[PDB]
């Protein structure tokens, strides 16, 4: 697929102002994952442990964890849709040694524009949010073809 230049401004402008405090999107989004979808804490030894919200919201590791998932994405995002060697070492980790399914990038997916909707309304409307879906369907997309390259599932 093929975003427009309009599309990834939409979708640049909203995550120039998650980069104001990336820490703080970051645990709010995978706190929400976590909640929504507790399956897929599981494939996390590292956080598995942690019962309530509030033990999430207090872990300086899931912190930290939250700054390298967003600081990745925001690379991939920032190449507007020229991203393939990015792709590549995350698509084999979580092909091979995470085993993440692409229906838990779905779910984080979701998590995202669930919690871009709620920090960002101004600069999160309809258009914004078709736009940041539709690159995340890109980079589902294009992840789920090297996945299979790979070896792993779809
Ligand atoms: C926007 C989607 C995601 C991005 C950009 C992302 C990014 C990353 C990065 C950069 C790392 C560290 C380096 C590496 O191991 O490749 C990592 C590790 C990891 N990821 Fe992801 N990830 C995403 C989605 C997921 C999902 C949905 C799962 C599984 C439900 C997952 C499970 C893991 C695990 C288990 C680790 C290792 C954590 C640890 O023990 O240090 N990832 N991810």
């Amino acid at each position: 697929m093929v975003l427009s230049e309009g599309e990834w401004q939409l979708v640049l402008h909203v995550w120039a102002k998650v980069e104001a405090d990336v820490a703080g999107h970051g645990q709010d989004i995978l706190i929400r994952l976590f909640k929504s979808h507790p399956e897929t804490l599981e494939k996390f030894d590292r956080f598995k442990h942690l019962k309530t919200e509030a033990e999430m919201k207090a872990s300086e590791d899931l912190k930290k964890h939250g700054v390298t998932v967003l600081t990745a994405l925001g690379a991939i995002l920032k190449k507007k849709g020229h991203h393939e060697a990015e792709l590549k070492p995350l698509a084999q980790s979580h092909a091979t040694k995470h085993k993440a399914p692409i229906k838990y990038l779905e779910f984080i997916s979701e998590a995202i524009i669930h919690v871009l909707h709620s920090r960002h309304p101004g600069n999160f409307g309809a258009d914004a949010q078709g736009a940041m879906n539709k690159a995340l369907e890109l980079f589902r997309k294009d992840i789920a073809a090297k996945y299979k390259e790979l070896g792993y599932q779809g």
